[PDB]
Order: structure tokens, then C-alpha cells, then sequence
């Protein structure tokens, strides 16, 4: 199935934060309405934050996360979970290698903000 | 129900990260096997990452998150989600006020690392 | 925090299924737009299905699950999970006793159908 | 990523329930320790419960869901959710066609029971 694609409410600010757990430099691209809105880059094996930003979901609300490492797209796993009918998490894990730990870049999207 | 309590695998490193979305200064306490292991604080209405840390779950794997604002416990919501039977997120929201956005402090725990 | 309340897309059919795991007879009510839409009751300690129905979320999309045992409201815990940005689960557990298993009535809502 | 594979606690009873939403007849197989322990088949476009069963995770705890339509495997999506650190849902959707609704067979596993 497609992974890393989420429909947010329109015109809504959301947070996006990425963590790295890999020897490879992770490049995380966040696309809003099909256009690149943020790009994070970094390397850690200790869950460092490699980027955080606040974005607006725009007219459609479409948000897509993509991850690549040494020019190759990582395999993604994702889900959205909603707590108390209010608090939304869009979660992505990614795998750049052969161990299927799926933590190589971890991306958390959360809304609402404020 | 009790919220903000998670059983992790024993002797496992995990990340804990907190975000703020409130006019009130948030204080986030992270307990591991019933003793404080990390404390984060800050004040933002734009999702600032007020703290992030790597901890070890220790022998019994018990991790608890508590949130307070001006000495008053916040009401918590939480859940754990597991992707591809590998990648774990323990999620907490909290409410310090009257609007029930539950984002006033948001805490994300992730494992495994590395 | 409020539990067992979910906002569905309007005019959408959804399934609701309830299971029992308790010595007490479980009464499960499903409200749509603040009005009773379905009621199930039964008793099992081995996960029997005590009710299943297809409902329409109607003009409001507002769905609430309530659980009680002989006039005593059970404590609920709930969350919504979305897979591949398409497949939705609204999940409820409930506790009628002292063991905090939260399985005494379990309610699963899923959409879309068809 | 692998989907539909879950690690349960050993020697633990769990419920498994399957729903259908497709013109095609769904075949759902639930494997415990790599052998089929339950099978359900049926056709519905209205979320029929094509089967429910209580199984034991046995000595290994590995549980796998497979879905096919006249022998053709369906693509799966899955996740596990844990509420109040005690109530577990393992969730599966599947796609047999071209519309990406992922509801063609839906499988929910819950534990603990009793
Ligand atoms: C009927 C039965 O199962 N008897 C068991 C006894 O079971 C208890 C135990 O399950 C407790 C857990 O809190 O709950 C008692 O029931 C209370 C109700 O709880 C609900 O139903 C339960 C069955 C659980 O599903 C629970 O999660 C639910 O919340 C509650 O709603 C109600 O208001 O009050 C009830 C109590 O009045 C339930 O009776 O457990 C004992 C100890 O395990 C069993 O005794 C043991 O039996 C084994 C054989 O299996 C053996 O004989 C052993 O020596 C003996 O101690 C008893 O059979
Ligand atoms: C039988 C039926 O429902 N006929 C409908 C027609 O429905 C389509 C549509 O649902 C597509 C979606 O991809 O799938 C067709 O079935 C395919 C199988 O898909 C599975 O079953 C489906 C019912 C869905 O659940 C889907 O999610 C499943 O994956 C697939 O497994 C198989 O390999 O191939 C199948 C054929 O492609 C299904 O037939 O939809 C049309 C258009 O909406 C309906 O026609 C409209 O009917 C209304 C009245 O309701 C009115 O008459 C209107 O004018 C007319 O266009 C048709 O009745
Ligand atoms: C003074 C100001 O900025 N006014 C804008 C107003 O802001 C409100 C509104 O957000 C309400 C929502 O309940 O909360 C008030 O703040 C609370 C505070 O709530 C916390 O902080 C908020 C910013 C928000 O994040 C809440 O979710 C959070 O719980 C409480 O903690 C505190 O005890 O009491 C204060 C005061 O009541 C905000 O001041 O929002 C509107 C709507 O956008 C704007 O028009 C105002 O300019
Ligand atoms: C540290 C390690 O990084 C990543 O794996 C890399 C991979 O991206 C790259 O292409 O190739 C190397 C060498 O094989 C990988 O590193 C090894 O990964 C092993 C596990 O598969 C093991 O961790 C070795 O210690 C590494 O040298 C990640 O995909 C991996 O999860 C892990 O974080
Ligand atoms: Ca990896
Ligand atoms: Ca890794
Ligand atoms: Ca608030
Ligand atoms: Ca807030
Ligand atoms: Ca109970
Ligand atoms: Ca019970
Ligand atoms: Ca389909
Ligand atoms: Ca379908």
C-alpha cells in the first residue's frame, strides 16, 4: 500500500519533526499539496533530531513524507492515530538497509498546534 | 483509565521528546521504574521541542510521563502503536485548560534506537 | 479526557461490533448525532460477539459509544487509527471491575464499507 | 515492509474477527506458529463478520494473517495499538482490486480475553 501520505484538514498548521538512527545521512522531504515544503538532512545513530518545522497543510490538506539515503528512497511504514477525537499524530518509520528496524529516519507529524 | 504509563522491553534505549502548545509553561517529567529520569520545560504556542533525550528502560521497562503547568497536573491521553511489528511509538497528549485540544504538552517516546 | 466519541465523515456507513469478556452483562449503546442508533447486550468471558450492526454516520458524523453494566457506566478507553490514509478503526475498551483489563466490553467501529 | 505479522505473548488466548467488503469472496487464514489455525470465507459488501474465533498464541506467539481471493493474495496493511498499557488490537486491512479502499477483508485481533 502507499505509505507516508496523510490528509490533514485544510489550511491547518502542523508540526513535523524527524529523528535519525542510521549510519547513513537521512534526507527527509515533506511535500504539501505535491510541492516540497521542508527538507531535513542529518546523520545520527542516537535518535538525534535532524529537523523540526511548522508548516501549513494548504487548500487540499495533502501531506507526504519521503525519505532517501545515499540517493535511494527508503521503504516507509506509516499510520495516523487520533487521541480523544482531537489530537492527531501522523507517524512514519523508514528503512534504508537490510535489518528492518524501520527507525533509520522517524518522522512525527502532529496537529493541531497552538 | 490510567494514561501515560508504558511497558517497554527491558534494558532498551528509547527516545523521549516533548513539544509545547500553550501559553502556560509546561513541565514534563519522565519516570523510569518509578524514579525521575528526565525533566523538560518550556513555553511555546508553536510546537517547540522543549526537550529530547535518550534513556534506558532498565530492568522492568516501566516508563511514565507526567505533565504539570504552574504546579497543577494536566489531564493526560495516551496510546502505543507498533508499525511492521518493529517500530514503537508511545504517545501522550495533555490538557492544561478548557479547550480540550490536548496538545499543551505532547510527548513522543520511540524505540528501538540505533 | 472524553473517550468513546468519534467524528466520522458525514453520510458514511460504518460497522460496529461488540465483544464481551466479563461475568457482567454488558450494555453497549451507540449514539449517532446524540441519539440512540444501536443497543447491544450480552454476556461472555470468551470474547463472544454480543452485537454487530451497520449504521450511517448521517449529517453530523458524530458517533459515541457508551458501555454500562447494570446501570453502572464503565470506564472507557479509545483511539482512532487510520491505515494507508484510507482504512479507519475507532476502538473502544471498557472496564467494569477491579482488574483493569479493559476488555469487559470491546467495541470496534470500522469504515468505509463496500 | 512485512504486514499482517504480530508477536503476541506466548500461550495467550486472543480473538480474531474478519469482515468482508468486496464483490470477491474473501479467504482469511490465521496462522499460529506458521500453521493455519482458523480459516474464514465469504462474500459481503456490507461488512459481514465472515468469522470470529478464539485461538491460543501457543509456544511461539507469532500470529500471521493472510488474505486471498480465489487463491490470489491480497495486499495487506496492518498495525498494533495498545490502550491503557493493557488492551491490545492488531489490525489488518487488505486490497483485492484497484480502488485502494483496503477494506476488502478487514481483520481485528484482540487480547487479552476473559
Ligand atoms: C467466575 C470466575 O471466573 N471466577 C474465578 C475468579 O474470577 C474473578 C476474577 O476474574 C476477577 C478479576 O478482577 O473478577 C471477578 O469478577 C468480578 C467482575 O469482573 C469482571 O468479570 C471477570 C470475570 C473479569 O472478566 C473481569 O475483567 C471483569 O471486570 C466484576 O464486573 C463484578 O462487579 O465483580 C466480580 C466479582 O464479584 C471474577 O469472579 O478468579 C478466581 C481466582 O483466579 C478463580 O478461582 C480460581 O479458579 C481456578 C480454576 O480456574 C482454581 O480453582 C483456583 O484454585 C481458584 O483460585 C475463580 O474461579
Ligand atoms: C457490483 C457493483 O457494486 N457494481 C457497481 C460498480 O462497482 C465496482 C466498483 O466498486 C469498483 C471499485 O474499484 O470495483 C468493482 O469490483 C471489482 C472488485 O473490487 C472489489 O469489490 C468492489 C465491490 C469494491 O469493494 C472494491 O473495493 C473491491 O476491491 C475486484 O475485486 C475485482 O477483481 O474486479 C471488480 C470489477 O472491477 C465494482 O464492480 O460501480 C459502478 C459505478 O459506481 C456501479 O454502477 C453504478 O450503479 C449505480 C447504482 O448503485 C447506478 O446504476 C449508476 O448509474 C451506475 O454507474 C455498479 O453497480
Ligand atoms: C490573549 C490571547 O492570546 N488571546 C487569543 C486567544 O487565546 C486564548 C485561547 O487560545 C484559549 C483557548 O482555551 O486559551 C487561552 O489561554 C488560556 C490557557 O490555555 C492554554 O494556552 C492557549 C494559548 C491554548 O494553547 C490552550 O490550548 C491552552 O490550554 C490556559 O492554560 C490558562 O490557564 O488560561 C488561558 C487564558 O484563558 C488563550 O489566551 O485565542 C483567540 C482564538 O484564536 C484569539 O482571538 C485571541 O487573540
Ligand atoms: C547503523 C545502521 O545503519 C543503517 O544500515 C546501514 C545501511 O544504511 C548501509 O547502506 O549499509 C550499512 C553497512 O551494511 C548499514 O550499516 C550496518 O547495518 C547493520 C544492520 O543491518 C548493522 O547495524 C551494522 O552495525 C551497520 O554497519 C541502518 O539501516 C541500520 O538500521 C543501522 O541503524
Ligand atoms: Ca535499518
Ligand atoms: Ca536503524
Ligand atoms: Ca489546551
Ligand atoms: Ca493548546
Ligand atoms: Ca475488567
Ligand atoms: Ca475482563
Ligand atoms: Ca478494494
Ligand atoms: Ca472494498
Amino acid at each position: 500500500a502507499t505509505q507516508g501520505v496523510f490528509t490533514l484538514p485544510a489550511n491547518t498548521r502542523f508540526g513535523v519533526t524527524a529523528f535519525a538512527n542510521s549510519s547513513g545521512t537521512q534526507t527527509v522531504n515533506v511535500l504539501v499539496n505535491n510541492e516540497t515544503a521542508a527538507t531535513f538532512s542529518g546523520q545520527s545513530t542516537n535518535n538525534a533530531v535532524i529537523g523540526t518545522q511548522v508548516l501549513n497543510s494548504g487548500s487540499s490538506g495533502k501531506v507526504q513524507v519521503q525519505v532517501s539515503v545515499n540517493g535511494r528512497p527508503s521503504d516507509l511504514v506509516s499510520a495516523q492515530v487520533i487521541l480523544t477525537n482531537e489530537l492527531n499524530f501522523a507517524l512514519v518509520g523508514s528503512e534504508d538497509g537490510t535489518d528492518n528496524d524501520y527507525n533509520d529516519a522517524v518522522v512525527v507529524i502532529n496537529w493541531p498546534l497552538g
